[PDB]
């Protein structure tokens, strides 16, 4: 099969491999850095939060080599009554990290909009049918509740 978690939660995907368009930095040292977006992460700062909530944000994961990505799971995060989570998003990919291609269904002429979370800790998994063969993956938030925030995991396998 090709459904092994690629390394977000377990740390195989190192901090250096995860970057973003921007990240929230609070007045009091809380940096919601891109590499904090790891499935089930707990703590004060436990997720990536964009610096600004707009249509120019993205979270990128560099798998270091071309792999087969079969699925993705996302979560949001919470702090009191403030529930943050991405409600829908598109996926972009690339073999070199330069020039990005949007994930599009065979039957569609527009970017595939993926249904995201409806709460802060619930896991919402989406399968790529067909799978993505690439090295870099970018989650492009389209809609969100309160603020753009993510915790995620990627699933797949190597190319053989």
């Amino acid at each position: 099969g090709c459904s092994t978690p690629l390394g977000m939660e377990n740390g195989k995907i190192e901090n250096k491999q995860i970057t973003a368009s921007s990240f929230k930095k609070s007045w009091w040292g809380d940096y919601w850095e891109p590499f904090r977006a790891r499935l089930n992460a707990q703590g004060r700062v436990n997720a990536w939060q964009a610096k600004a909530n707009n249509n120019k944000q993205w979270l990128e994961i560099d798998l270091l080599k071309i792999k087969k990505i079969t699925a993705i799971i996302t979560q949001g995060c919470k702090s009191l009554s403030s529930e943050m989570y991405v409600k829908s998003y598109t996926i972009h990919y690339s073999e070199q990290g330069v020039e990005w291609k949007p994930y599009r269904l065979k039957s569609s002429m527009v970017d595939k909009i993926f249904e995201g979370n409806t709460n802060t800790k619930g896991h919402v998994k989406n399968f790529f049918n067909p799978p993505i063969i690439s090295r870099f993956i970018r989650v492009i938030p389209k809609t969100w509740n309160q603020s753009i925030t993510l915790r995620l995991e990627l699933f797949g396998c190597d190319i053989y």
